[PDB]
RNA sequence: ACAGUAUUUG
RNA sequence: ACAGUAUUUG
RNA sequence: ACAGUAUUUG
RNA sequence: ACAGUAUUUG
């Protein structure tokens, strides 16, 4: 029934649990975005090291870097600067010491994009202290005015946040001040040493939150744990939006905060693969290796509507999940199938208009002739899956598991073929129990069959209870090289 | 290196193994399509029953049917006929007895499409003995001529197969003969009884093969098992392409047939999720709930090419897998990312030109601005996954598994919330072992924490070794209704 | 180094843990007997019900009884009384209502001995209020005098405890008083109702202890838990040895009581099968179905001594374990093997002199010519094993497990023999995994072998991971009665 | 119903199965002794090596020997000879090279008795070619005559087998010939080399059988496998009892030999712990570490008899099992409990008279006053248990398993005590799952309880599913030396 | 296997 | 398989 | 968080 | 805890 503005939008902080410090942004009781920072596996994006270059490969158009973790980090010739600046190899003289920062974070293989293009964020500003090229405003929005009046040095260009819109030129000075004043240290704190090492560490979840996600609509900030609420308050001081010290309250209620604001289930919502649409429909969000791929579908009085209407809900919800899951990359949405075009353009907008908030960039094509709508969106941090799951290790990634016989027939032809391989003595499949059962009954005859022909080739087939139903081995044992050792000792 | 026509295209039949009768269609040694019919789980599509109608729902635009299995079968008002014919409810008078056939087969939920629009296939013909509306030819291709000269009765219209192109009008008579002559029986064999029952059973894999997949290019038909080769031969007789009795030879070689033609690995190929591209690239074929979704990617001298070239291979291979997997529905292909448009149109065609064969219909849009190419293709039978796998039952479908702590924190808030629920005595999470470990150490304090506050609420938390890492229960035990019974007895 | 009398003998009570209330009797720091009463599985021996008689069997020389639990209770014609008294059947008129008490307790099969011969114990006395036949004194020990002066009614006879030896005739009156005064109620509290039901419940462990195990040598009684120490004190009051209120002190020390008195390990000692002898020898206490059977053996300067000496230690220790384990029945001790007879008579006495305490009766023959010394001892309550263990359920009782092959050969001949049994179709061994492995490799040939001969008898052999290494089934499947169902589905 | 002599006594050989060559000795259909030789784990007793002496210990009264396997072998000063002969140390000069043979075989610890007192067995004779001291006859039985007439050299003395009783002096010459003629080689075949090595290998099971267990009563010798029956026949030739070539027949019957002679079950009989007595009684044969211990008990018309009679059956059966199990050492039999002494002496004899056969020596005392009858018997080879089982590895030997709580309480006090141990940080019980469950619910409070007091001592308690119910660890973690690492990662 | 095939629809 | 066999003894 | 943002790229 | 206690006996 929801109209933005009806109830109060508040920022619920949840500092009760050590191993997990959550921060939802709720409007009334509709969770509408959430964050879960937890020690150890902290935030790395937005840091700044010093850098020398493992290896210029050109077959990609960029170096790598040692900023010294595990995997040296990706660095596109595009990233590279005036100042680093004395096609690839003429550009970067290798083992060169450079001031690289992290655009996008380790993803299962890759390093991370670094970029010698350092960016710096205050509450209302953002410094590019290293290319006076790019500036601007919150493409979200007097200060256009005030901005000129900005006393900017020339090496770099700047933007002005969505959230400086309230505020007063005086203090953009008072931002663009404290930035620089960093940026300086952030400079000479490299002029120091051999660079192979960190320099600045992007600040925790809360600050970040008080920084990047706080607006005029934010009613209260209930924090549920007095000692945080401590730093809580000090952190505004600095970040400096101090018309919010008002705004920041301590939750006492015995009933757990989030669990009070009735947004718990919503939290989960985000970890489930299906997600119910108001009407009663559903939104199954499957994630492939090429693109996340959401599919939509309907409940249980009209057809045309049923679909059209349920598509609109799907629209709304998909957006929110997009946010909750920190889903990035492409996304293909399979909207139901309505006939009248107006509906298509209808829902399309519906989507657009619903992802208006999303702090990340979002691009949204028309609906296809196969009724798929593709849609990109920017990789603001690691996604929930990518950072709170892993890979059903029975499957490998895929979520099916080969029916027992078709596996066995298979294991079995493998055996036979192995058992021709000139100069084999034994050969020793080692397979999930039922596999071994099925080969040795259902199929015994065949196995037999073999050794008869393959004169004198023993095909051992030992059933085992460690193996699950898709894994297995088929080793082969060359003349002479054969233990006498028990079938079941084989392992 | 492959040019169609270089080596001989042959049909390898493999009748050695009872529980699995395979039939690849190979051109030289490149498997290029394959079939695996196995008893029991036989073929159902293309059958013909008699039919009465469980329930007209109109909120879909069609009935259902009892042709008497498990799930009565889908029947679109579109399907419905003149003759059944006395918007939905005025159309189908319910419990009406009708002559329905099966377009598309049981899929995990659905019934199957039936269609009162019976279709009938000979070797060169295909009878529509029930709408003289639709006719035509093999949109693949003198007989245009011969076809008129066809002595067709009027109730129905016909097509002429790709494969009657060789042959002679005389014998289209001699097809369109034996069809009808069926179609008659196929008619009065309903005039018989209460209809709730089968009528005609689509014939096995081999016949089918000798029927639907045999052309002029087919060199030999090596069958590897004398007794089949028996029926083998008799089946041409009838189907009646007898200039092939020549063509059909018995394989003796000790080394297993397929394993001789060096097409084994290829067989598998089709069951793996990644599949290597010639160059050395790879084609990961992930399947979601909305669309199958293939992603492509490259090896280890130029960029532009590396991608462009590897895309072409992906093209080729995707086609073949599309066929081998009997993949239907939509498919989204994430081709690498080349800049020059010519390349895009290049690969696109490449794809088109490579799926020229595919017996199923295929539609192929341009490459998107997000560099996805979407692509539909017709559901010719059940897909390999859909009929030789199942659902990594540790995951549910999805192939990740929630990291242990984030689960535990979760299980745990559930407990707490349950333990407020006014009028609870005990409450009894029952969770995967490590879950129970982690809640009871790492987190003990918190659990404690609870019962302290929740005065006198026992939260039992019994670790169990039956449960795997994502499943678990959190039952709650109402005042009075509490056994005294051992923590570990809980189950 | 231990001389009785050196250090103080004290009674350590341990009431900290709810589910287990222990009471050791220590002399210095040598645990010398211990008790472990724990709720639920409480003490039943020494109770008194009312009784009617399920069934006179005479093929044993006694009835049974309903005192109404599970197994009606054993009742020897020997037990039976004057007053019950109107060879077996002439004696007990069946369904007769009687005042039976419990000599010895449920043992895995048996009921328990009841006895219509009720016995009653005070602190210094013991009433036989139902046969003036048997009287006496503590065959352990002026009162001989005082005892005559006892104002005894005539229906029954009495004894005087080891512990009335201190005390004064006045108060044996004051015992033999409060007894009777019970015994009366204990009488008319049957004159009440239909008897099928309890009457008096033998009192808990502590009272019992303050009653049956308290002497002049008992220095303190440290109890470690204030609230018990409460009832603690009240319980002397009554039982009435009140020159002990002095004696009974509260333990505070942070370090756990028993764990302070340095008698913990000793506790366990009693649950282990081997038990180290001072010198360094060992005492393996194995328990069979016919007799508990202790074996002795030696360490690592003389032979003759080494053995003789180590036998003496074994003597000492065996006694104590005999007590700790509440071991009853026969016991055979295999003392080392010394040559000189003096040593044999030496150790024998050593044993005698060491089991002087044992509250239970003990009888001790000479050492045999096979150098076994047999030895009976009275069943004072259930034994530790019999009440705190169970039966290595992999073995059945026996503690070996048949080597894998000898089992398999066996399972296998079973199969063959089953497979002759005229009119069998299938037959379906179902066996521990490795069993199934070994039969199907190592032995395949043989299995084959069978079906060849046993024309057309399928011997299925399904390996299974539920079964451990000694269990298994060999079902057989009669012509006609054969599912087609998967080898591994068999279960 | 069995009277010795009624049916034919025959020797069934069973050479069908490679991994197990059995040889029962049956009288009619009553298995009455059996043998199971199987390759690899062959027979070692009765071999002859050459020998030098690892280490004279005197604290035992004998050396050891290197005859070079694993454990050098026991060698009693008693064993030692004239000829080895230049109290212990003056006797055996160490590292001396000697001609030792094996009396009794490796038993779980020990070496084996060797004995420089070599013994040698023909069919009718037995050479002591190394002490003319000991001679004699079959204390089982003209030849007394013939024996003098024996042309014996003087260094050694001899006996004459039970089975030379048939036969003729001529041929005792013809035995005592071929012996010596060995004994010579058996001598100079040491005069050869450095002794550290074998010399003569006691011959397989069959020969042995044709040698040590063949008498006049032996009707046939059915062997069931033509090729054996081969060597079969040749082996008499040599051993030389050739009036038996007659006697030795080939079994053909399709139904398995033993399984035909209806003695299968009997085979097993011997591996079960209970064994039914004719009447319907039972004989539970439990084996301890001190003595094998058989207990007896009765069925379901008189008492006195019931017992007396059932004791007689037990007698019979015990004997046979004694033989089948190759049970050696002491044995204590708990016969039922009859009153009249005649019965005791009755059964006693019954036993004596029934173990008349037993090839091993047997000694049998009167029945005790506790109604145990002890009984020694000679260790003719390893016992069935000792060579075809192992140790229910859940128990350790003992066949009970400590009830779950009493374990947990225990594990738990261990924890607490560990957690006082000055200078501990963490401490980390690791226990069977249910153990961990029970400590963490049932008992949580207490565990808590601890850390509260033990200020700042973390007691981790990780449940684990590898451990079964009696095993477990309680490690302790010293200040400073503490990983931060997950509860469930602990292992 | 046909211009309404294919996709979609239970 | 013997009067010192057997049991025991590592 | 800016017209070159985002997607892509290890 | 007694001279018929204890062992045994379901
Ligand atoms: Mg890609
Ligand atoms: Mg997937
Ligand atoms: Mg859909
Ligand atoms: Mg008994
Ligand atoms: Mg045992
Ligand atoms: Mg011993
Ligand atoms: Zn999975
Ligand atoms: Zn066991």
């Amino acid at each position: 029934a929801h109209i933005e503005g009806r109830h109060m939008k508040r920022m619920l902080i949840n500092a009760t649990q050590q191993e997990e410090l959550r921060v939802a942004l709720v409007d009334g009781q509709r969770l509408y975005d959430l964050d879960i920072e937890s020690p150890g596996h902290e935030q790395k994006k937005a840091n700044i090291y010093k850098g020398k270059i493992t290896r210029i490969e050109p077959s990609l158009e960029a170096a790598f870097v040692d900023y010294g973790a595990e995997r040296h980090g990706f660095l596109p010739l595009k990233e590279i600067a005036r100042e680093y600046f004395p096609n690839i190899k003429d550009v970067l003289r290798e083992g060169q010491e450079v001031i690289v920062q992290i655009d996008k974070e380790e993803r299962g293989n890759k390093g991370a994009a670094l970029t010698t293009f350092i960016s710096l964020a205050g509450s209302y500003l953002v410094l590019m202290p290293n290319n006076p090229r790019a500036g601007g405003i919150s493409r979200r929005i007097e200060l256009k005015e005030a901005l000129a009046s900005l006393e900017l040095p020339e090496g770099m260009g700047l933007i002005v946040r969505t959230a400086g819109v309230g505020k007063s030129a005086e203090a953009l000075q008072w931002d663009l001040s404290f930035r620089l004043k960093h940026w300086e240290a952030i400079k000479k704190a490299a002029e120091s040493r051999p660079a192979p090492f960190l320099i600045h560490q992007e600040s925790n979840v809360i600050v970040r939150a008080f920084r990047d996600y706080l607006r005029q609509d934010i009613g209260e900030i209930l924090i549920d744990n007095p000692k945080v609420l401590e730093l809580a308050r000090q952190h505004i001081a600095a970040l400096g939006r101090p018309d919010f010290s008002s705004k920041i309250k301590l939750y006492t209620g015995e009933i757990p905060l989030f669990s009070h604001y009735q947004i718990e289930s919503q939290i989960e919502s985000a970890f489930q693969r299906e997600v119910r649409l108001p009407s009663g429909g559903s939104i199954v969000i499957d994630s492939t290796e090429a693109l996340t791929a959401i599919d939509i579908n309907s409940a249980r009085g009209d057809i045309e509507e049923t679909a059209f209407n349920t598509n609109l809900e799907a629209a709304d919800e998909i957006a929110r999940q997009l946010r909750l899951r920190d889903l990035g990359g492409l996304i293909v949405i399979d909207f139901i199938d309505m006939t009248p075009v107006r509906h298509q353009r209808a829902v399309e907008n519906r989507l657009r208009e619903a992802v208006r908030q999303d702090r990340a960039r979002i691009q949204i094509s028309h609906i296809s002739r196969f009724g798929l709508l593709e849609m990109s969106r920017q990789r603001l941090s690691p996604s929930l899956g990518e950072s709170s799951h892993h890979v059903c290790p029975r499957c490998s990634g895929t979520g099916t598991v080969r029916d027992n016989e078709s596996l066995s027939l298979s294991i079995l032809r493998l055996i036979e073929e192995e058992a021709l391989k000139e100069n084999t003595q034994e050969v020793h499949a080692i397979v999930p129990v039922p596999i071994a059962s099925y080969l040795l009954n259902e199929k015994r005859s065949a196995v037999n069959a073999i050794e008869t022909r393959q004169d004198g080739v023993r095909c051992v087939i030992v059933p085992n209870d460690q193996m699950e139903t898709p894994h297995y081995h088929v080793l082969r044992v060359r003349k002479g090289e054969e233990t006498p050792t028990l079938s079941y000792m084989l392992p």
